[PDB]
């Protein structure tokens, strides 16, 4: 899509239960959707058990709509109206999320 570089872990859509009950997981971002990524997983949640998503992973798109430039709250809007299932793309990005945790 762009070129050849580090980070072999390619993006993949993870299956999650009805977003309505997707509270187990959290979302963190900045302004003007500078970069929204997964915050942390809560054990017992639907996305935690059904999905293998964890802290550090980056979100590219949800249920279709891309959240690459979606604000912090803007992302929640997509998850809220997720429905029965929301396809979220995950990709190894410890440095990207590391920006938040300092």
């Amino acid at each position: 899509f762009l070129g050849e570089e580090d980070i072999p872990r390619e993006p993949r859509r993870i299956v999650i239960h009805r977003g309505s009950t997707g509270l187990g997981f959290n979302i963190i971002g900045g302004e003007d959707g500078e970069g929204i990524f997964i915050s942390f997983a809560l054990a017992g949640g639907p996305a935690d058990l059904s999905g293998e998503l964890r802290k550090g992973d980056q979100i590219l798109s949800v249920n279709g709509v891309d959240l690459r430039n979606a604000s912090h709250e803007q992302a929640a809007i997509a998850l809220k109206n997720a429905g029965q299932t929301v396809t979220i793309i995950a990709q190894y990005k410890p440095e990207e999320y590391s920006r938040f945790e300092a």
